[PDB]
């Protein structure tokens, strides 16, 4: 039955589809179905002493990476619509140096190693949950969501359940998903084509042009794009908005098969605003345009934004790109007129 008793989990998007070894953002929500395997015990009968050792089922997150206290349990459910929640003692182990001593000598003689901080579901009564749906083989399915912790910028993010019955562990898969490292870029030009001149001289009265380099968004994703918008507060006491221009840095496969090539114009897909009164410049792509970006397609776009240099001083720059909610700050750049 080593073999046959398989605790499970999977990482779903917002359609139910699987995405375990997808990509994720950092604002990302990770819901994890999660599955307590009682299939092999139905129809058996356990000794007394052996069900007194209880069910444990354990969620074994990377702590560096999801905030374990950002946890939304959505449902805990036997396989007959039970809602078990309030038959199992949830518990937050954040370390086990002074765990429970009864369930640190049940998870040290199981088989089983969590690392760092996890959770614990606990059967309350193990007679009666046994009896219930043990013995019923009635898994019970957990749904259950984190957030990562703001300060994880990079690296992967793993989780993996545990299963303890009778006091016998069991190892689930382990669910990987990888945390793009958003990054973004803006340099200042001579022109279009032109070398930098960052920290370099402008003459007053001449224009210049900023490139906003937009990230590339990758394939094997675990999302659609629902936004991806340049902001940009010009120092406009200094420098004053003529015009822009946004093209695709990558093709871009859309739903209907057509394809956008690499340096296509993406004017049209894209929504411009300028307050002269502020100085505030912002692009956004539309909502119904990039909902038609399929995900085993890149994208990304570049921002050329062209200014009238119209008085002396130091003169800086910088932006941030919103990726589905998460801001990107680009570096700064300056000139000196
Ligand atoms: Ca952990």
């Amino acid at each position: 039955m080593d073999n046959l008793i398989q605790p499970t989990k999977t990482i779903v998007d917002d359609k139910g589809q699987s995405i375990d070894g997808k990509s994720v953002l950092p604002n990302s929500t990770l819901t994890y179905v999660a599955k307590q395997d009682f299939d092999q015990y139905k129809g058996m009968t356990a000794a007394k002493e052996s069900v007194m050792k209880g069910f444990i089922y354990v969620d074994d997150y990377k702590d560096e990476a999801i905030d374990g206290h950002s946890l939304v349990v959505n449902s805990i459910k036997a396989a007959n619509g039970d809602d078990v929640t309030n038959l199992l003692e949830m518990r937050h182990v954040l370390s086990q140096d002074t765990l429970d001593d009864k369930l640190k000598a049940l998870i040290k003689a199981s088989g089983i190693s969590p690392v760092g901080e996890f959770y614990m579901w606990v059967a309350k009564d193990p007679a009666a949950f046994y009896k219930a749906y043990v013995q019923k083989g009635l898994d019970i399915t957990y749904n259950l969501s984190f957030k990562l912790k703001q300060d994880f910028k990079k690296g992967d993010i793993t989780n993996q359940t545990y299963q303890i019955d009778f006091g016998n562990g069991y190892y689930g898969n382990i669910v990987v998903n990888h945390l793009s490292e958003l990054t973004v870029h803006k340099d200042v030009f001579d022109k279009e084509g032109g070398q930098s001149i960052n920290a370099g001289t402008v003459k007053v009265g001449d224009e210049v042009t900023y490139r906003l380099e937009g990230w590339v968004v990758p394939t094997n994703r675990g999302y659609d794009l629902t936004e991806y918008k340049f902001v940009d507060q010009l120092q406009h006491t200094h420098d004053l908005y003529q015009k822009d221009k946004v093209l695709a840095t990558v093709d871009i496969t859309l739903s209907d098969g057509s394809v956008i090539t690499k340096g296509t114009d993406l004017a049209k897909y894209t929504e411009t605003v300028y307050n002269k009164e502020t100085g505030h410049y912002e692009l956004a792509f539309k909502q119904d345009f990039l909902a038609k970006v399929v995900r085993s397609s890149e994208f990304g776009a570049d921002a050329f934004v062209v200014v009238k240099r119209i008085k002396a001083g130091d003169v800086a720059n910088e932006y941030t790109l919103y990726v589905n909610g998460n801001p990107v700050k680009s570096n700064k750049v300056t000139t000196h007129t």
